[PDB]
């Protein structure tokens, strides 16, 4: 009986103890999934523990996504343009890094019958969400990447972001300012889908979509919103509006727990009934 922890500050948030200890009992599988309370002083501690005592693996949050690029042998492709990762895996002493939030919130969409190789993607945001997104999406086929973000302390994180994809991809990314309403309202006209990757659309904020215009959305296009709370974002409302095809926040949600659990499990996610169970 092996424990996987989550290492974070705070936790008393967190879905993930509820979400992954439950797929773990309905399944049978000897893991328990605990979190624990640790900022960038006790990290490296707790990395120490980690080995030591033969967990697992955990789970990375607040404060310590970036931080803990420094403590794993092994990063993925996406980890080192994202600069940053939520889970690690322990293979017998052995560290291995990975960012979930990118590959569930891709899962989801190949999962909804969409295929990305090719197609253009009108992003919004350079935070945690967006560019683990991004980041992914170039790595499985994605053409273009129109980044749309403000100048705030994210701009320069996003041309960064932008240089590591061009470097090391095939994907041609482009960081836009998203005061320029047009420039964007042309952009996604190109595009085949729009991601939400901004805090835009969560409460307080539940009233407040990127998009004025409900005519600056096309209906063959596939929206995605990382919010998940509440459920139907402004965008969203704005999106099942023009016809376009959707996907919520708790597509990303679920996925990115599967990812984590099949990678420290080696088994397949009961997605189904965690659905169920958490009440989405
Ligand atoms: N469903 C899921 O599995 C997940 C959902 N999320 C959600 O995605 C969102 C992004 O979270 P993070 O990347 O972790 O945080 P963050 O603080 O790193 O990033 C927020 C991003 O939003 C942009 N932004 C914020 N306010 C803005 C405004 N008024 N106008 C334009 N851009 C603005 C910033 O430029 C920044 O890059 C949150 O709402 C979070 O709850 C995050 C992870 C997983």
């Amino acid at each position: 009986y092996e424990l996987i922890g989550l290492m974070a500050y705070p936790i008393r948030h967190s879905l993930s103890p509820e979400m992954q200890n439950k797929a773990l009992e309905k399944a049978g599988l000897p893991f328990t999934y605990m979190a624990f309370e640790v900022d960038n002083d006790s990290f490296p501690g707790a990395i120490e523990g980690l080995k030591a005592l033969k967990m697992r693996g955990t789970g990375v949050s607040m404060p310590n996504k970036q931080l803990a690029c420094e403590y794993v042998d092994e990063l993925t492709p996406a980890a080192k343009l994202v600069g940053a990762i939520n889970t690690i895996v322990n293979d017998d002493g052995y560290l291995r890094g990975y960012n979930t939030d990118g590959t569930g919130h891709i899962r989801a969409i190949k999962e909804s019958g969409f295929d990305i190789k090719g197609k253009t993607m009108v992003l919004l945001g350079a935070g945690g969400a967006s560019t683990a997104i991004g980041a992914q999406g170039a790595i499985e086929g994605l053409k273009e990447i129109k980044l749309f973000n403000r100048r705030d302390e994210f701009f320069d994180k996003a041309l960064a972001f932008a240089q590591r994809v061009n470097e090391n991809t095939d994907c041609v990314v482009t960081v836009t300012d998203l005061a320029d309403q047009q420039a964007f309202a042309e952009a996604l006209a190109s595009a085949d889908i729009l991601t939400n990757g901004t805090k835009v659309g969560m409460k307080p904020l539940e009233n407040e979509s990127l998009v004025n215009d409900i005519s600056l959305l096309h209906p063959g296009l596939l929206v995605t919103e990382c919010v998940y709370n509440p459920h139907m974002t402004k965008l969203l409302q704005q999106a099942q509006q023009a016809g376009c095809k959707t996907i919520d926040g708790y597509g990303m949600l679920l996925w990115q727990g599967a990812e984590q659990f099949t990678l420290w499990t080696g088994k397949d996610f009961p997605l189904e009934y965690v659905k169920q169970v958490m009440g989405f």
